[PDB]
């Protein structure tokens, strides 16, 4: 098994993200992504969710 052929992009992130939406699906993923820079770690990011701190009524 393999997947990449050439520098495309490779968006590491971006799966913790949809890995993280999944069981929390309520928090977008634009958010998520976000916090995940800041955070760096789907833990560290749900922990504000877990808890509730990252609260964006839109």
């Amino acid at each position: 098994g393999s997947s990449g052929s050439s520098g495309a992009s490779n968006s590491q992130l971006n799966a913790m993200a949809h890995q993280i939406q999944e069981m929390f699906p309520q928090v977008p993923y634009h958010l998520v992504l976000q916090d995940l820079q800041l955070t760096r770690s789907v833990e560290i990011t749900t922990d504000n969710i877990l808890e509730g701190r990252i609260q964006v009524p839109f």
